[PDB]
């Protein structure tokens, strides 16, 4: 029943938008283009003429903009009705974006709660889709069933930066796992092997991988660097191999090189005996 | 029964032939240091004094050498008593290094078989243990009740490379996983926050993540480089947060950047509505 303002109205914007409606939820549109609202209207969302009547019209402020700038000169402009309403801040940006404009929520009388959106846009809505936030865990409970509307809400401290730094972390880790799926299957499509026969033999091997996580995790906290199977100086002379069977193939080593000079650094650096934990230092530029 | 020689006694080969010793296999070994193979003598090994008489001794020869130079330089030595035997690869190698080494093998009378082996040599002779290995399929049926000793034992095909080519193949999956993950914790520690507790939210989301492999490999396959979800502009659109986001943490973005170039050379390549799958030819170099 508590009225929602939507602010941004792109492909992100509109699911959001639209799984509000869907849910019920009285909810009031805008965007810095107009005629996006077409469909929103006529499932019955309102289409505001400015930022500040869509935000006069939501106790929920949710905010899905093309990058914290934009939020910055929407929001500065909608500055004095923010009052007793509770921003969302689903744009993309960084933890310290975040925390800054969540200070100046609260200079402005607003409550604050930041958002990351695991899902794509056109699974907003559905059983699945994952978004974390962080924000005062209050504000989070009395916003919980409309962001449920979205699909998961899993709420991850009080730090304001903290829905942010998860989802970009977690980004990270998809992004490596693909980039070395993709340099696998292009090698193997080199070969004339098909990916699709391959893929079922990868995820055996990537689940097992995954098991190992638990103790790398624990020798980066407790600063044991104790190399659980194989040591880093094991692994950085075997990564000598793959590099010259991907050039064999004519397959690029671009996605690998960084891995290997990091496996060499750690070598230089005398941790050749280490577990893979003793990397995590090394990503350190201070 | 089958009398086995084992020839490399490193910390793999010393694994190898001491679960051969420990499943009952009469075993001969040799490497060019003394003094390796002590307690293997104890629990019953042969310490042969040449190469040509540990080859000579067996009837399946496992070589387990630093790499394919001193493979192919010791081998040249015990040619003329190759004939009869079956000669398993089990030193790290390229495929080609592999199917050369397949077709001098057949030159001297000898049957040939490949392994990659993908356990640490502490695993060796455990369950769980696996190694891949490729070749004519009766000679992996006339060896198999043998190298069940070391572990694991999965044929993937005739290709002698084929053993070689998995093995690095998921070699790379294994390292791109790594990578990301190692920079996530990089960026999650350098918030002051643990890394045992963010492996359980890391290990879901990369197993969610795995779902999405027989996609990308049908893509792949087929050609059609659809966008399952989210297209590679839009995941190029959100790469620079990433970036930003680990510089405000002093965390390097090296095991990134090469996945950010290949994003944005997808989306000047004019296939920033495709997935994932589009990026695999631009890998390569041909």
């Amino acid at each position: 029943r508590r009225p929602v303002t939507v602010l941004g109205l792109g492909a992100m914007g509109r699911a959001l938008a639209g799984a509000l409606v869907a849910a019920g939820h009285p909810t009031t549109v805008w965007n810095r283009t107009p005629g996006r609202a077409a469909a929103l209207t006529a499932a019955g969302a309102t289409e505001a003429g400015t930022a500040a009547e869509a935000v006069a019209a939501g106790d929920l402020v949710v905010v899905c903009l093309l990058d914290d700038e934009v939020t910055r000169q929407v929001l500065a402009l909608v500055a004095p009705v923010l009052a007793g309403r509770t921003l969302v801040n689903l744009t993309n940006g960084t933890p310290e974006q975040a925390r800054r404009l969540a200070e100046w929520a609260t200079s402005h009388g607003a409550d604050h709660l930041d958002g990351g959106i695991m899902a794509v846009p056109a699974m907003i809505g559905q059983p699945g889709a994952l978004i974390l936030y962080s924000g005062p865990e209050d504000v989070f409970r009395a916003g919980r069933e409309t962001l449920a509307a979205f699909g998961a809400a899993h709420w991850l401290g009080a730090d304001p930066g903290a829905a942010a730094l998860h989802d970009l972390a977690l980004l990270a880790a998809m992004y490596g796992m693909f980039g070395g799926y993709l340099h696998a299957v292009a090698m193997i499509r080199a070969a004339g092997v098909p990916a699709t026969g391959f893929t079922p033999l990868a995820t055996d091997w990537l689940t097992a991988m995954l098991g190992a996580l638990p103790a790398l995790a624990r020798g980066v906290d407790s600063g044991d660097h104790a190399a659980d199977g194989s040591a880093v100086g094991m692994q950085a002379a075997a990564f000598g191999n793959l590099l010259a069977a991907s050039r064999e193939g004519g397959v690029s080593t671009s996605l690998l090189e960084p891995v290997r000079r990091l496996l060499d650094d750690a070598v230089r650096a005398g941790h050749g005996a280490d577990g893979l934990s003793a990397l995590v230092d090394l990503l350190r530029q201070s």
